[PDB]
């Protein structure tokens, strides 16, 4: 077959029967094939297994002459940006994100913090280590430890003016991934009072696997703002590439409306910026671009389509519906702190809260959030929807899966290459009722 841990865009499996120290070796020694010149940079999270995983890629990588450069316990942000900052041939990050306990995997990118995905040398790198039989060989490159944080710290910092910022109170939660380690070292430069959840890192995981889009694990975060009176509340994935942002009223904010939101907030300090966005979800985020005084650019989603096109076009920020914000300066990669200064700060300098900062946005477009469909049979569920629609001759578009804008209310149905499941979006113009009637008109027929 083919070894099922190579998915589109990282590697992710069991621990041992998927993924397992002597496969993250190989993976090391075919990685360093894959690379032009130069060291490459490890990190990893908080999962029991992960430091075991980095070091046999260690091995690998300096059993084929690369010198390692082990940043330690990290966020994947942290990889994508000592691997930019440092001028490394590549980076990897071990990370399991929200898979089970016995679950854990790999992010890795080339030069610039670039993604390696299943077309871009992923696969490659499966193929190699799926056939290599070769002896492990012994090491003929050094590591080093590199746990200074301060340049990316500056970086992280120097997307605010710090003297404009308030003393807002912020709930944070870690989740008891690794976030906290970070909002501390920022801590001591900010003026925030911070109220913290979870924070300690545990890979046992004694409050769940950090997922802030469970209910049980939303309401964590919303209960503290309540409580304790908090601006906002920010919780974040267990490798903090995902923020998640609760108002003072403890209401979860979709992410839809963060896109257009963090735009508004970057174009302030990049007049005339593009602003990179996926085709799920989308009047909002063109009109707050546009008013902001940027240039809107449709994009397929995920963050190698998102990164690529980025890139092209030299766009100061990218975001996703789904908690995935990128920015330029940030090697094009993303970020889970980034976003929450800038909403700090853009709380602080405009005197309104977070709620009121999207209240009005999401009167205007409201949107059903991403429902997920697990059918027989997507194509013929696409079918089936695209067929009872034809009469009212909607306008299509093939970006990313199906488009369809009705006037008044739109649609994407996109559909899942690992599993027969498809994805709904829908949003209107303002009206919720009719938000309602055609969300449940779809999925009746995506049921069919
Ligand atoms: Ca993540």
């Amino acid at each position: 077959m083919t070894l099922p841990a190579f998915k589109a865009y990282d590697i992710r499996g069991r621990v041992p029967d998927e993924l397992n120290e002597d496969l993250a070796r190989r993976i090391g020694v075919a990685l360093a094939a894959q690379l032009d010149q130069g060291p490459v940079v490890l990190g990893h999270d908080v999962r029991l297994a992960s430091p075991a995983l980095q070091e046999a890629l260690s091995a690998g990588l300096r059993a084929s002459g690369r010198d390692v450069i082990d940043i330690g316990l990290c966020g994947t942000e942290e990889v994508y940006f000592q691997t930019d900052y440092l001028k490394a041939a590549g980076g990897v990050m071990v990370t399991a994100s929200h898979n089970p306990m016995d679950y854990n995997g790999m992010k890795l990118v080339r030069e610039q913090a670039r993604p390696i995905s299943s077309d871009t040398g992923l696969f490659a790198i499966r193929d190699t280590v799926a056939a290599d039989t070769a002896a492990p060989g012994e090491p003929t490159a050094s590591e080093q430890s590199r746990t200074d944080k301060t340049a990316y710290l500056e970086h992280l910092l120097s997307y605010v003016d710090r003297s404009t910022l308030k003393p807002l109170k912020l709930v944070v939660n870690a989740g008891n991934g690794g976030a906290g380690l970070i909002v501390d070292l920022l801590a001591p430069h900010l003026p925030f009072e911070f109220v913290r959840v979870f924070h300690e890192p545990d890979g046992n995981f004694p409050n769940g696997i950090p997922n802030p889009l469970l209910p049980e694990n939303r309401d964590a975060t919303a209960k503290a703002v309540k409580d304790n009176g908090a601006d906002f509340g920010i919780a974040w994935d267990g490798d903090f590439d995902r923020c998640f942002f609760f108002d003072h009223t403890g209401r979860f904010i979709e992410g839809y409306y963060l896109v257009g939101l963090l735009a508004q907030a970057i174009l302030a300090k990049q007049p005339g910026g593009k602003v990179v966005h996926d085709p799920r979800l989308t009047w909002n985020t063109v009109e707050q671009v546009e008013e902001a005084g940027g240039i809107p650019v449709l994009c397929k989603s995920g963050h190698a389509f998102i990164k690529e096109k980025m890139r092209s076009e030299n766009a100061v920020y990218g975001g996703e519906m789904s908690a995935h914000h990128y920015f330029r300066e940030f090697a094009y990669a993303d970020s889970g702190m980034i976003p929450w200064l800038l909403i700090a700060e853009l709380v602080s300098q405009s005197g309104r809260s977070l709620a009121d900062l999207v209240e009005a946005r999401m009167q205007k477009f409201p949107c059903s959030g991403e429902i997920n469909f697990k059918v027989a049979d997507a194509k013929a569920s696409v079918a089936r929807v695209m067929e009872h629609y034809a009469s009212l001759s909607p306008e299509l578009d093939y970006t990313d899966g199906i488009s369809a804008d009705f006037g008044q209310w739109r649609f994407n149905l996109r559909s899942s290459n690992t599993e027969p499941l498809l994805r709904l979006n829908v949003e209107t113009r303002g009206d919720a009722a009719l938000l309602e009637t055609r969300t449940q008109e779809i999925s009746n027929l995506l049921r069919g």
